[PDB]
């Protein structure tokens, strides 16, 4: 009963920021226009700049964006929002700010009550039960890895198993396999750049041109393509 | 500009060089720093995909020719007594979050740090190098378990980012390693982050922290361009 758009990344090569998301958002708005933007993943630019950038790219769709860090009453803003938009950046800072501000439960409840959730990269991580499949560096302690729990599977965004020539560090699959040792019940979706998962009208639909990989404990990786229904 | 460092540390970026055996490049470094020490306790908790028993036996085997006797801290009767009596503390690579979580849950963090401060030799590679720093905030590992805090041993005052490379797979739009480090420098502007490439190490001995290894090391500080360093540099 949730409406989610979970994107692996913001920008396709040679395209504008969020350009590929616009038609997906347009088809899922269903008349919604009022959005609150959660900017807390952003580190290297101000949350004001991040909000203004998001407002600009979505304006042609008729969406009005308000930055949650600028409103007097963030709980009321989330309550009245039709759309909750969570930007990419550092997933640990995103979760830490969201938890410290008491926004996790309100955001999840608002989405469960029919609001559209749009998140890319770190914003896709936050939709999962935990952030345990983020690729980000732990620059701040979020005081727990539990997240919004709007999507039941773990998403690993920006998925690629490639490494620089001669690198001896863990592959992405090796990192994921370690998670499957400690949490053997999990399903991990390796969502490559350019892909997304759209949850709408009772179906979780895989989208994007590249191959998606599913990892489960003790099972070989399974390749999926656009149109798969979870 | 570090002041006199009174600990004996060997902090390796990684375990295995291309075309070499596991820890082969570390053996001469360990041998030349032992200074007569023989008794080592191994901290295996970073290991996920193999048992800590297998990890310990592997470490014991590779170090036996150096005269080092290895016991795994997970199977001693009294881990606090084992650390107190150990001459060498060896912390293996693996997942840094699990390493820190087990070390904290078992109450070993302070005993390990205190024993090293009391003259024990500390050897760590990869996750074991992260653990020597004030925090694990520069690990490259996935947060598969919650360590209940990112504070670590605080034996080495600067942050090490091991396996350092700024390269990305063809066409990848994710963050570069330097971009991830620059974000840490926003939230923690006082930090120095050492981008320690594979094949390199930092050896703290006789009061000096000395860079080692054939590859270029990069130092990141807030608002400053990355600084290239080479073997022999004193931090
Ligand atoms: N840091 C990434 C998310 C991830 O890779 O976990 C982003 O938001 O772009
Ligand atoms: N996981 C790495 C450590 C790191 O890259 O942070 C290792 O132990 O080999």
């Amino acid at each position: 009963g949730s409406e989610l758009l979970l994107l692996s990344n913001s920008t396709l090569p040679g395209k504008a920021w969020l350009e590929h998301a616009l038609p997906l958002i347009a088809n899922q708005l269903n008349g919604r226009r009022s959005a609150v933007f959660i900017p807390f993943a952003g580190v290297t630019q101000t949350w004001d700049e991040y909000t203004d950038k998001t407002a600009e790219v979505l304006a042609p769709l008729g969406v009005n964006v308000t930055g949650i860090h600028r409103v007097a009453d963030p709980l009321a803003a989330i309550e009245k929002a039709e759309i909750i938009i969570v930007g990419g950046g550092n997933t640990f800072q995103l979760l830490k700010e969201s938890r410290e501000r008491g926004l996790l439960a309100p955001m999840a409840d608002r989405v469960k009550r029919g609001a559209l959730y749009i998140g890319w990269s770190a914003g896709a991580n936050l939709a999962c039960p935990t952030i345990r499949t983020t690729n980000d560096m732990p620059i701040v302690d979020p005081n727990g890895f539990d997240a919004l729990d709007l999507f039941p599977l773990q998403i690993n965004p920006h998925f690629t198993n490639a490494l620089p020539e001669g690198h001896k560090g863990e592959t992405r699959e090796q990192r994921i396999r370690e998670l499957l040792v400690v949490a053997p019940e999990l399903t991990v979706i390796g969502l490559p750049e350019g892909n997304w998962i759209q949850v709408s009208n009772g179906q979780a639909v895989l989208g994007g041109p590249n191959t998606t990989w599913v990892f489960k404990a003790g099972e070989e990786a399974v390749a999926l393509e656009a149109g798969h229904r979870f």
